[PDB]
């Protein structure tokens, strides 16, 4: 049964869906396309889970016929009920430090071996487990990295047994979020997922769906999409709010994030899909956005799609790099940054540098950032002029052998600010 714990000794921080994957959890029966399969396979670990050896093998031989890079494909074994790995595996969050761990939840469905999963996924990845007594789902759940959680209503209604302080204090105690916000559902749906209708694809962007003006949850999207677009983000910007429009119930919001690579559902017309993947490549420069259709045999749905049947896994030996950036005219007047980079593998970490480019001339320049304490390195903007344009981001590497970039895609999309001092 879902076995409730301790929450993991703090400070506890959520690993975002944008933040590095190691691998991505998928399962069979399939309810996805071997075209996706095999893309996800040439760059990444994917585990695909299975009932037995005798399923290991059937996949095995699928995988092969189908070119699917063998190297990059793992395997769990256990039971489930479904396909939908968004809904019912672990949630990933950073705690003591320089810890990996996996959160299991009550399963929000009468899916037992669904909900015993997540005790397989933390066996499998060799990472502690802890157990937060919230019913939730998956599909319901997106957290920016920075301590805040969007989730639609039913977070609330599924747990009416405790208060929303109560409700809260779980997902700060389990999750590390100061920000728990559940919205409200204007039409008190049975079943609303957020990743139905909006999804962070940085700490400063969010995409929300767009539906025509005459659709019955028009201005509940429009006020949505108004409401994220006139507050402060965790990078002290307003989020900058991107719209995906639905002309006929096209789950465009269900997405995958994976590393550098977005897999987008598209369900056609053809112009509308392209209108929909220039959003992404517009909100997400750097990124490859991939249109994916759908597996004939389980079509995607409006309210079930590729976000859906997919789970990103975070890397237990993580290079995390802590940074809030200094953006635009509001970056002084102190040009100083600071990023705390920790290795959850336990490894040295050298070197940590500031990669910048002043007015967008010559190569990138890197600076080796002055370790101020452990795990705290800091780099001063000196020497500039006023209206100078600067580029930038934060690089670490470790002697595991990883190497990781503050923005996640690098050099392809830095930091932006304008000297004003
Ligand atoms: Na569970």
């Amino acid at each position: 049964a879902f076995q409730e714990t301790n929450p993991p000794a703090g400070p506890v921080r959520a690993i975002a869906e944008y933040e590095r994957s190691a691998a991505v959890l998928v399962r069979y029966p399939f309810g996805i396309p071997m075209e996706l399969i095999k893309e996800l396979a040439k760059n990444d670990k994917v585990i695909t889970i299975v009932a037995s050896e005798s399923q290991k093998n059937t996949v095995i031989t699928q995988y092969t016929q189908s070119g699917v890079n063998l190297s990059n494909c793992d395997f769990i074994i256990a039971k489930t009920d479904s396909y939908w790995t968004r809904d019912y595996t672990g949630w990933f969050a950073m705690y003591d430090t320089n810890k990996v761990g996996l959160v299991d939840f009550i399963y929000n469905r009468p899916r037992p071996n669904d909900d015993e999963f997540p005790k397989y996924e933390a066996q499998y990845l060799g990472i502690e487990m802890f157990g937060m007594k919230l019913k939730q789902t998956g599909g319901n759940y997106m957290t920016d990295g920075y301590g805040s959680a969007v989730q639609s209503h039913i977070a609330y209604t599924e747990n009416s047994s405790l208060s929303q302080a109560q409700v809260n204090q779980k997902m700060k105690d389990y999750l590390g979020i100061t920000h728990h916000d559940v919205v409200q559902d204007p039409n008190g749906e049975y079943i609303n997922h957020v990743d139905c209708w909006g999804k962070y694809l940085a700490p400063n962007k969010i995409l929300i769906r767009k539906v025509p003006d005459n659709h019955p949850q028009h201005q509940a999207l429009e006020d949505m999409a108004a409401y994220f677009a006139a507050q402060t983000c965790a990078w002290g910007t307003k989020y900058e709010v991107y719209r995906a429009l639905a002309t006929n119930e096209q789950p465009y919001t269900n997405s995958l994030i994976l590393n550098n690579r977005v897999f987008v559902p598209v369900n056609g017309p053809a112009s509308v899909d392209n209108d929909a993947l220039n959003v992404y490549k517009t909100a997400m420069p750097g990124y490859e956005i991939i249109g994916v259709k759908g597996a004939s045999g389980t079509p995607w749905l409006g309210t079930d799609a590729l976000h859906c049947r997919t789970h990103e896994v975070a890397d237990k030996g993580y290079l995390y790099i802590k940074h809030y950036p200094i953006l635009g005219e509001q970056a002084g007047p102190d040009y100083k940054i600071e990023a705390d980079v920790v290795s959850c593998a336990n490894a040295t970490i050298s070197p940590v540098q500031c990669y910048y480019r002043i007015n967008g001339s010559g190569s990138f320049k890197a600076a080796d950032m002055t370790m101020e304490s452990t795990g705290h390195y800091t780099y001063s903007f000196t020497g500039l002029n006023k209206n100078d344009k600067v580029e930038y981001y934060i690089s670490a590497a470790d002697n595991s052998g990883r190497k990781e970039t503050y923005p996640f895609i690098g050099e392809p999309d830095p930091f932006k600010f304008t000297c004003m001092n």
